[PDB]
């Protein structure tokens, strides 16, 4: 991006009352650019962080929002400023508000959308790992408007299966550790849009324990029954959906092709 280095209450004016969102280095305020009228959201990042320049990472969120500038189903960069201490992404405005039990059509309608989002995300190698309903926007709350994916903090470029090997290094010597490891992959984001379905369907999140370490249990160990009361509403392909996502196995979960494809969508 362009950096501008005027300052940026000379082009937009910070709306009143409660900010947008809050995180540890940032906070997402809306905001109305003078000239138009026109509402963004304003996202105040703090370059240093724990004592050290984290300037870079900023910079890399911004490569992210510029990679995905065509997805329409991706939040849209509009301008980036910075000062001594901030850098400023005035990000488009995604009137709906966070996503959030739903009816089925709303899940099928939006989980569509999503899923295009993501795809297109692994299209170009990007994994977002942050997919959860604070960071699914919608364009509209009534009706239900079009999804935005925002929030690209955790988000990584992969290596492809072919860097992945020659970082595996020369067979004989692999301890059995590497051969039981499952690194993060685009299958990562695909398990969390199985919780995510699950829990717009139902109302439930799927793997919540009484505490902690029973929730990480769940997660490695549960075998979802489904059966709950909640299903009954539900057709078999909704059930069969969350299925091929919530597969304890990486390699074989769906990627957001074949979910594209999947009957429940189609
Ligand atoms: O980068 C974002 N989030 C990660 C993050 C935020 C603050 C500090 C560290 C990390 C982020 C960016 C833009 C927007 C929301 C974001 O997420 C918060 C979701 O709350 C939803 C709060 N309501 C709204 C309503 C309309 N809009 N239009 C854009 C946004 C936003 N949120």
């Amino acid at each position: 991006s362009m950096v501008r280095t005027e300052p940026f209450q000379d082009g937009y004016s910070l709306c009143p009352g409660r900010e947008l969102g809050r995180g540890k280095f940032a906070v997402v305020r809306k905001c109305i650019k003078k000239d138009s009228g026109k509402e963004f959201a304003a996202k105040f990042m703090r370059k240093r962080r724990k004592g050290q320049d984290c300037r870079m990472e900023i910079i890399h969120e911004i490569a992210v929002l510029e990679l995905a500038q065509d997805n329409p189903w991706v939040i849209n960069l509009h301008e980036v400023y910075e000062t001594a201490s901030e850098m400023i992404l005035v990000l488009e405005y995604a009137a709906g508000g966070e996503i959030f039990a739903f009816k089925e059509k709303d899940v099928q309608r939006l989980m569509r959308q999503i899923l295009e989002g993501v795809h297109f995300l692994h299209t170009r190698d990007v994994v977002h790992l942050d997919l959860k309903p604070q960071n699914i926007l919608l364009t509209s709350e009534s009706p239900l408007g079009d999804i935005k994916i925002v929030d690209f903090g955790l988000s990584r470029i992969l290596k492809n299966s072919e860097e992945l090997r020659e970082i595996m290094g020369t067979p004989e010597y692999v301890a059995p550790e590497i051969l039981s490891y499952d690194p993060i992959s685009m299958a990562t984001d695909m398990w969390s849009i199985g919780v995510l379905t699950y829990v717009m369907l139902t109302g439930i999140s799927p793997f919540l324990g009484n505490d902690k370490q029973e929730t990480f249990l769940n997660i490695s160990q549960m075998n979802l029954s489904y059966s709950e009361e909640e299903f009954d509403v539900l057709s078999e392909s909704a059930v069969d959906f969350i299925r091929t996502l919530l597969v304890k196995k990486p390699e074989d979960r769906a990627t957001a092709e074949e979910c594209l494809k999947h009957p429940w969508l189609t």
